[PDB]
């Protein structure tokens, strides 16, 4: 068990491991040293981290780590790595956004409801109920704000982003899309951007060319559409620090201003026959960071960017790193 006290700002890198063998770790890289420390929850705490760490949010010095597979969310103190405190009870917990310090929202795969939680207490205290939405099929996933709204994308076995009054807790309004939109963002005109896998094959549900959308939040309705091919896969919709530059994963990673009716010909990075599966935007220099899965066996790695698209860095995380989450001493 470790003493760490690390730099003000810093990068967080989540590392699923294998869905149901319990080897998820987290990764603290300094961009200043370029260097790398693997397993720090666990050698800072004396226990594991559990079965699938899915994403991280960081706010008011505490670092919030979603483990998807075991019900549970650790808060850790950011400089320290130490647990602060834990909540526990999650069905299957997936991404966690904040309203206030005693109020967040955390999604869930095989549950009909959105968690409602209190941060301070480390207790469950309500639950949202999705429409047309069972256990068994159940997914909620990413979640963005407009006002006093949420917006959340329905991935797994679903085809929906859904309207989330956050002032009564309920669901207003759904959009169908596409099937399995993976994820969020709302970009600086508050034009939201998801982007569907496509399904798998042989999917009891089903089985599509993948589409990226951009969809007006004030009017909730869909304003582009940039479809791909039966086999894509994509994921992992990301802006940069001005909202104005969305990247994703789709074999290759794709950069595109918001603005623009096209996907440019030439990606940001190309594929290499890899499996490129967690991205980042740093919010103030736009550098951009590639986590690679390889093999979903070996360990993982990640390449860091220019936002012109030159290799800085590169340096071996955890096993399937998926998700980031940046620790910034200024914003
Ligand atoms: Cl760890």
């Amino acid at each position: 068990m470790e003493d760490f006290s690390v730099s003000a700002s810093g990068l967080f890198i989540t590392n699923e491991g294998n869905f149901q063998y319990s080897n998820a770790t987290l990764s603290y890289y300094d961009p200043a040293t370029c260097e790398v420390e693997n397993e720090v929850f666990y050698r800072a705490n004396g226990f594991k981290l559990g079965d699938v760490a899915q994403s991280m949010v960081i706010r008011d010095g505490i670092g919030w780590i979603v483990v998807n597979n075991s019900h549970v969310i650790f808060a850790i103190d950011i400089n320290t790595f130490k647990e602060v405190g834990r909540i526990t009870g999650f069905t299957s917990p997936r991404y966690i956004h904040f309203l206030s310090d005693e109020k967040a929202y955390v999604t869930q795969i095989w549950d009909y409801r959105i968690f409602i939680i209190n941060p301070k207490t480390y207790e469950i205290t309500g639950y949202i109920e999705c429409p047309d939405m069972d256990m068994e099929s159940g997914s909620t996933e990413q979640m963005v704000q407009y006002g006093k709204y949420v917006y959340v994308n329905c991935w797994s076995y679903q085809n929906r982003i859904l309207k989330i009054d956050t002032e009564t807790d309920k669901v207003v309004d759904e959009l169908t899309i596409g099937i399995q939109p993976t994820s969020l963002v709302m970009d600086k005109y508050n034009k939201m951007w998801t982007i569907t896998d496509g399904g798998y094959e042989g999917s009891p549900y089903g089985y599509e060319a993948p589409s990226l959308y951009r969809i007006d939040a004030e009017t909730f309705t869909v304003e582009k559409q940039f479809k791909f091919k039966l086999g894509d896969w994509p994921s992992e919709v990301q802006l940069n620090g001005t909202r104005d530059t969305l990247y994703w994963i789709n074999n290759d990673i794709w950069r595109m201003p918001v603005e623009a009716d096209r996907v440019p010909v030439r990606p940001f990075l190309e594929f290499r026959d890899t499996k490129y599966y967690g991205l980042t935007v740093n919010p103030n220099n736009g550098e951009v960071y590639v986590a690679d899965a390889i093999d979903y066996q070996q360990q993982g790695i990640v390449y860091r960017y220019s936002p012109q698209g030159k290799l800085i860095d590169e340096f071996y995380v955890g096993i399937i790193p998926g998700a980031f989450c940046w620790k910034l001493e200024h914003h």
